[PDB]
Protein backbone atom coordinates (compact mmCIF):
# COMPACT_ATOMS: atom_id res chain seq x y z
CA UNK A 1 0.00 0.00 0.00
CA UNK A 2 1.64 3.46 -1.10
CA UNK A 3 1.09 6.16 -3.46
CA UNK A 4 2.71 5.01 -6.36
CA UNK A 5 1.96 6.95 -9.46
CA UNK A 6 3.28 6.52 -13.56
CA UNK A 7 5.27 9.02 -15.52
CA UNK A 8 1.84 11.23 -16.34
CA UNK A 9 0.11 11.69 -13.76
CA UNK A 10 -0.45 15.40 -13.30
CA UNK A 11 0.22 17.40 -9.90
CA UNK A 12 0.60 21.13 -8.31
CA UNK A 13 4.22 22.00 -6.87
CA UNK A 14 6.03 24.84 -5.35
CA UNK A 15 9.71 25.40 -6.26
CA UNK A 16 11.60 27.34 -3.84
CA UNK A 17 15.25 27.90 -4.48
CA UNK A 18 17.18 31.42 -2.42
CA UNK A 19 14.26 33.01 -2.09
CA UNK A 20 13.17 32.52 -5.80
CA UNK A 21 10.14 30.98 -5.41
CA UNK A 22 7.68 29.38 -8.62
CA UNK A 23 4.67 27.18 -8.74
CA UNK A 24 2.58 25.44 -11.36
CA UNK A 25 1.39 21.80 -12.58
CA UNK A 26 3.64 19.49 -13.52
CA UNK A 27 3.72 15.53 -14.73
CA UNK A 28 5.47 13.03 -12.40
CA UNK A 29 8.40 12.86 -14.93
CA UNK A 30 8.64 16.39 -14.62
CA UNK A 31 8.97 16.54 -10.81
CA UNK A 32 11.26 13.43 -10.88
CA UNK A 33 13.47 15.92 -12.87
CA UNK A 34 12.95 18.77 -10.98
CA UNK A 35 13.71 16.64 -7.96
CA UNK A 36 16.54 15.25 -8.65
CA UNK A 37 18.05 18.78 -9.98
CA UNK A 38 18.78 18.85 -6.17
CA UNK A 39 17.74 22.55 -7.06
CA UNK A 40 14.63 23.26 -5.07
CA UNK A 41 13.13 22.62 -2.33
CA UNK A 42 9.90 20.85 -3.35
CA UNK A 43 6.59 21.61 -2.06
CA UNK A 44 3.17 19.51 -3.33
CA UNK A 45 -0.39 20.99 -3.43
CA UNK A 46 -2.55 18.61 -0.94
CA UNK A 47 -5.82 19.42 1.13
CA UNK A 48 -3.73 20.35 3.99
CA UNK A 49 -2.26 22.84 2.09
CA UNK A 50 1.58 23.03 0.13
CA UNK A 51 3.34 20.99 2.31
CA UNK A 52 7.44 19.45 1.81
CA UNK A 53 8.38 16.27 -0.67
CA UNK A 54 10.77 14.61 1.58
CA UNK A 55 12.07 11.37 0.24
CA UNK A 56 11.59 9.99 -3.19
CA UNK A 57 10.34 6.32 -4.38
CA UNK A 58 11.40 4.76 -7.64
CA UNK A 59 8.92 2.04 -7.44
CA UNK A 60 9.49 -0.36 -10.57
CA UNK A 61 7.07 -1.58 -12.88
CA UNK A 62 3.83 -2.35 -11.19
CA UNK A 63 0.16 -3.53 -11.95
CA UNK A 64 -1.77 0.09 -12.96
CA UNK A 65 -5.49 0.94 -12.57
CA UNK A 66 -7.64 3.95 -14.37
CA UNK A 67 -10.17 5.87 -11.72
CA UNK A 68 -12.56 8.65 -12.78
CA UNK A 69 -15.26 10.73 -11.48
CA UNK A 70 -17.12 13.32 -12.69
CA UNK A 71 -14.20 15.65 -12.69
CA UNK A 72 -11.08 13.85 -12.10
CA UNK A 73 -9.67 11.11 -13.90
CA UNK A 74 -6.16 8.88 -12.65
CA UNK A 75 -3.65 6.14 -14.07
CA UNK A 76 -2.28 5.10 -10.51
CA UNK A 77 -0.62 1.37 -8.77
CA UNK A 78 -3.14 -0.77 -8.38
CA UNK A 79 -1.79 -0.21 -4.14
CA UNK A 80 -1.98 3.21 -4.64
CA UNK A 81 -4.17 4.47 -1.66
CA UNK A 82 -7.35 7.22 -2.65
CA UNK A 83 -9.26 8.58 0.68
CA UNK A 84 -12.54 7.63 1.00
CA UNK A 85 -15.47 10.65 2.09
CA UNK A 86 -15.16 9.02 5.45
CA UNK A 87 -11.14 9.69 6.04
CA UNK A 88 -10.02 6.11 5.29
CA UNK A 89 -7.90 4.88 3.23
CA UNK A 90 -8.53 2.60 0.45
CA UNK A 91 -6.48 0.71 -2.69
CA UNK A 92 -7.72 2.04 -6.20
CA UNK A 93 -8.10 -1.69 -7.50
CA UNK A 94 -10.78 -1.87 -4.77
CA UNK A 95 -12.89 0.70 -5.35
CA UNK A 96 -16.17 0.30 -6.78
CA UNK A 97 -18.45 2.29 -8.68
CA UNK A 98 -20.27 4.93 -6.27
CA UNK A 99 -18.02 4.67 -3.60
CA UNK A 100 -17.75 8.58 -2.42
CA UNK A 101 -13.72 10.00 -2.61
CA UNK A 102 -12.06 12.89 -1.51
CA UNK A 103 -11.26 15.42 -4.46
CA UNK A 104 -9.95 18.89 -5.02
CA UNK A 105 -13.98 19.89 -5.74
CA UNK A 106 -14.79 17.95 -2.48
CA UNK A 107 -16.58 14.68 -2.68
CA UNK A 108 -17.08 13.03 -5.73
CA UNK A 109 -18.44 9.44 -6.80
CA UNK A 110 -16.59 7.18 -8.45
CA UNK A 111 -17.58 6.95 -12.36
CA UNK A 112 -15.17 4.03 -13.43
CA UNK A 113 -12.73 1.60 -12.32
CA UNK A 114 -10.02 0.14 -15.29
CA UNK A 115 -7.14 -2.03 -14.68
CA UNK A 116 -4.28 -1.28 -17.66
CA UNK A 117 -1.25 -2.00 -18.35
CA UNK A 118 1.79 -2.13 -16.31
CA UNK A 119 4.17 0.56 -15.81
CA UNK A 120 6.89 2.29 -14.52
CA UNK A 121 6.14 4.07 -11.35
CA UNK A 122 6.94 6.78 -8.31
CA UNK A 123 6.20 7.58 -4.95
CA UNK A 124 7.36 10.15 -2.76
CA UNK A 125 7.19 11.04 1.00
CA UNK A 126 4.82 13.97 2.31
CA UNK A 127 6.84 15.59 5.33
CA UNK A 128 3.13 16.06 6.78
CA UNK A 129 1.12 13.90 9.56
CA UNK A 130 -1.79 13.36 7.09
CA UNK A 131 1.10 12.04 4.54
CA UNK A 132 -1.56 13.11 2.14
CA UNK A 133 -1.55 14.82 -1.71
CA UNK A 134 -3.79 15.78 -4.87
CA UNK A 135 -2.75 12.98 -7.81
CA UNK A 136 -4.75 14.19 -10.88
CA UNK A 137 -7.18 15.74 -8.30
CA UNK A 138 -7.87 13.21 -6.13
CA UNK A 139 -6.37 12.85 -2.52
CA UNK A 140 -4.24 9.98 -2.28
CA UNK A 141 -1.62 9.00 0.30
CA UNK A 142 2.34 9.87 0.12
CA UNK A 143 3.94 6.59 0.09
CA UNK A 144 3.04 3.72 2.77
CA UNK A 145 0.98 3.81 5.87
Amino acid sequence: ESGALPKEAVVQIRLTKKGMIEEKKVTVQELRELYLSGEYTIEIDTPDGYQTIGKWFDKGVLSMVRVATATYETVCAFNHMIQLADNTWVQACELDVGVDIQTAAGIQPVMLVEDTSDAECYDFEVMHPNHRYYGDGIVSHASGK
